[PDB]
């Protein structure tokens, strides 16, 4: 999660996710 609620950090990096 955490960043992930965030296109920006979600688009580039989906291993927070």
């Amino acid at each position: 999660g955490g960043c992930c609620s965030h296109p920006a950090c979600a688009a580039n990096n989906q291993d927070y996710c």
